[PDB]
């Protein structure tokens, strides 16, 4: 199976032991690192940060004692703005001369191939993306040509059913693309107004599911009736929680709050915590499992999160080899316990090692 992990170009920033380079990483961990993220300047592929160009060297340089594995530079991202993505896809010049560009930054800087993270095409982007993908797939064919190891391309894609019809073309994209990493995680906001798991693995209890589309398995069974051969399929699956301000006395699924949660140490970003810092919150808290939907939350005062954690993991990747899919995506390395000091056991990568354990068991 695919083990496709993401590692985040802005997580060197943070504080203390929350920075994180990549030589911080397990080169056996992953069988593809993706790096996150790279620009869009004058229709040229580009880095984004300062000191990229190094980072790429430290995140290729693990594939020197591991020769299978393979690495990825992701472009677009949350912060991209689809706007200037669409821009360059709907030009017929801009595209070539993007598609063009790729190919020689990828092979200058070490790269095995390229993820688009469109965030995300508009209804009048649907052809467009198309396009995109089927061009991009055709440069990298005859870039290779001569006998090269052909360029990878894949497609982080929203696991969202609304996203889905609107901006993609499942069955025509899924012939072009490598593989597809749909992110079944950010299923609930805090702007729904009340608690919720943000990635569970089913819908659960009936009664209390704001929408039967927000859930892992109907997103995968989607986009596998809409025509993603499930050999191209990565399954996403989050090492950070979702975390919302309670405000009441209720605890359970549904209940009231005042908005997303406090900031972490480390992530400080509200409504966010990685796992590394929930296993930190989880002393003197309690930890339900939600019956049906296979995922814990934990909740100390008026915090509540809700999060994967070793034993979900595990169930979720169970469903995906039931499902015989390609593999599993995951989101993102940096957010697990790299450091493998705060959630104990000393081990490193707990999350994603628990996924890696589980793809090769039985
Ligand atoms: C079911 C449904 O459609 N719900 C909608 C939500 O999908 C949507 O929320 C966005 O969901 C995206 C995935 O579909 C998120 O993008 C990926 O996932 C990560 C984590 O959420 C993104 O965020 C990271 O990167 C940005 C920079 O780009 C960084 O500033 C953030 O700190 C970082 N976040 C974390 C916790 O790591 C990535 O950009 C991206 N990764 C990949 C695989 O490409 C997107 O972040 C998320 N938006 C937000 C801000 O929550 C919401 C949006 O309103 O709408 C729902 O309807
Ligand atoms: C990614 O590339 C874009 C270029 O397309 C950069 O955006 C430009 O930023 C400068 C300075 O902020 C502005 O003067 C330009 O108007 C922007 N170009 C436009 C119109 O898109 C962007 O800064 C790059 N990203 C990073 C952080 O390097």
């Amino acid at each position: 199976y695919k083990l496709v992990c993401y590692y985040t170009s802005w997580s060197q920033y943070r504080e203390g032991d929350g920075s994180c380079f990549p030589d911080a990483l397990d080169r056996f961990l992953c069988t593809h690192i993706i790096y996150s993220f790279a620009n869009i300047s004058n229709d040229h592929i580009d880095t984004w940060e300062w000191n990229d160009v190094t980072l790429y060297g430290m995140l290729n340089t693990l594939k020197n004692r591991n020769p299978n594995l393979k690495t990825l530079l992701s472009v677009g991202g949350w912060n991209f703005g689809s706007q200037r993505f669409s821009k360059i896809a709907s030009n017929t010049q801009s595209r070539r001369t993007f598609i063009k560009s790729v190919p020689p930054f990828l092979r200058t800087h070490g790269f095995d191939g390229l993820d688009l993270a469109w965030l995300y095409p508009g209804r009048r982007d649907k052809q467009h993306f198309t396009t995109l993908i089927k061009e991009m797939k055709a440069e990298f064919i005859k870039e290779a040509q001569p006998g090269k190891k052909q360029l990878l391309l894949s497609a982080a894609l929203s696991a969202g059913k609304v996203t889905i019809d609107s901006s993609y073309d499942i069955a025509k994209i899924s012939q072009h693309l490598d593989f597809i990493s749909i992110m079944t995680y950010d299923f609930h906001g805090a702007w729904r107004g009340t608690t919720g798991h943000h990635s569970p693995l089913f819908r659960g209890q009936e009664d209390a599911s704001p929408d039967r589309f927000s859930n892992t398995d109907y997103a995968v069974g989607y986009m596998l009736r809409l025509g993603a051969p499930a050999s191209k399929l990565v399954m996403g699956i989050p090492t950070f929680g979702r975390s919302f301000t309670l405000a009441s006395s209720e605890t359970g699924v549904g209940a009231p709050i005042s908005g997303p949660g406090i900031p972490g140490r480390f992530t400080k970003e509200a409504g966010t915590l990685a796992y590394y810092e929930i296993c930190d919150f989880l002393r003197g808290a309690t930890v339900h499992r939600i019956l049906g939907q296979q995922v814990p939350y934990a909740t100390k005062g008026n915090q509540w999160v809700g999060y994967d954690d070793q034993e979900s993991v595990k169930s979720k990747v169970q469903y995906l080899k039931d499902r015989q899919l390609a593999g599993a995506m995951v989101w993102a390395l940096d957010l697990d316990d790299f450091q493998g000091s705060f959630c104990g056991q000393d081990l490193r990568f707990p999350l994603t090692n628990a996924i890696k354990d589980a793809l090769a068991a039985t």
